[PDB]
C-alpha cells in the first residue's frame, strides 16, 4: 500500500486514509 501526503484533494481511486503534518500544517493522506 503506497500512500502520499498531498496538499490538495486525493488523486482519486485513491482513498483518504489519514493525515500528515508538514511545517505546521495538516494535509491529506491518500493511499492507493
Amino acid at each position: 500500500a503506497t500512500c502520499y501526503c498531498r496538499t490538495g484533494r486525493c488523486a482519486t481511486r485513491e482513498s483518504l486514509s489519514g493525515v500528515c503534518e508538514i511545517s505546521g500544517r495538516l494535509y491529506r493522506a491518500c493511499c492507493r
